[PDB]
């Protein structure tokens, strides 16, 4: 990782602009960066600010993939600057933020493979995410799947500060457990909102969490079919339907109970 200096990111972020891009801000603080003519992300760091920064880096040091986001610098007043990801995140992509397109199922299909891969380093390299959520899925030019954000990142155990995102975390993880398996049932809610478009939580929704439309379907009030994201045009029932069935192992309740990275990556291989 290359240390830029303080100035060199004041500098290529037009003295941090806080002002949004139609400025150089991206998002929530995230800026756009210019340095040696290639695009970088500079992420501008109630006092674990300073300790997630150095999580972060840890991480980053040690887990190098390609559906993983790379780090290309710090600066210490703290920033990290990250490779650029042209398309944002799979959670704006799936909401079709901006205007841009709705992503077709065959796209939908290779950002599942390669989340799943991405993942699968991460628990090969003994890592567990702890955030697994759609707006930490970030897209490339190519729109290859990238897991971001490795601040709550851990290398049977139990925590007495519970951390996660609530409308994609499993019932052990919210009971204080860290396991690998709850990164699982968070996938599987990333699976429901590839299928559906829908975002995983909704306060204006029935019902208002998306992980309780597997039992809609299981008590056969409704079907996947109802669900299917209606801004897609090549959606085909039996791979949809096996991407279901994928998302719904994943969210079992029962941690055992639950499929291994492995057999996820495995069965979304299947479903092509
Ligand atoms: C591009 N955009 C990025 N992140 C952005 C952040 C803003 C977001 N919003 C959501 C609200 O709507 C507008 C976009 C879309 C993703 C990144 C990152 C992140 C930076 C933060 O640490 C984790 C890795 C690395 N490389 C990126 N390349």
């Amino acid at each position: 990782f290359h240390s830029f200096s303080f100035y060199e990111l004041k500098n290529v972020t037009n003295n941090f602009d806080e002002r949004p891009i139609s400025g150089n801000k991206m998002g929530e603080v995230v800026y756009k960066g210019y340095v040696n003519n290639t695009t970088v992300a500079v992420k501008k760091l109630t006092e674990e600010l300073k300790q997630q920064f150095d999580q972060e880096i840890k991480v980053m040091a040690k887990c190098q993939h390609e559906n993983l986001v790379e780090l290309l610098g710090f600066s210490s007043d703290l920033c990290l600057v990250y490779v650029y990801m042209p398309n944002g995140s799979l959670l704006d992509r799936l909401s079709c933020l901006d205007g841009t397109p709705p992503l077709s199922w065959h796209m939908r299909c290779k950002i599942a493979q390669g989340a799943a891969n991405g993942i699968n380093f991460l628990h090969e390299n003994h890592h567990i995410h702890r955030d697994i959520k759609s707006a930490n899925i970030l897209l490339d030019e190519a729109f290859t799947a990238k897991i971001s954000d490795f601040g709550l990142a851990r290398a049977t155990v139990m925590t007495s500060r519970i951390v996660g995102t609530t409308a994609y975390m499993a019932p052990e993880a919210l009971r204080g457990e860290i396991t690998p398996k709850s990164d699982i049932y968070s996938f599987g809610v990333v699976l429901l909102e590839i299928i559906t478009g829908l975002p995983a939580v909704d306060e204006h929704r029935e019902p208002q969490l998306l992980l309780d439309i597997k039992e809609e379907i299981e008590d056969e009030e409704k079907t996947i079919e109802d669900y299917i994201d209606k801004k897609m045009n090549d959606a085909d029932s039996t791979s949809v339907e096996a991407m279901y069935s994928v998302a719904s192992q994943c969210l079992h309740e029962k941690k055992n109970k639950r499929p291994d990275i492995k057999k996820v990556q495995q069965l979304l291989q299947e479903m092509t």
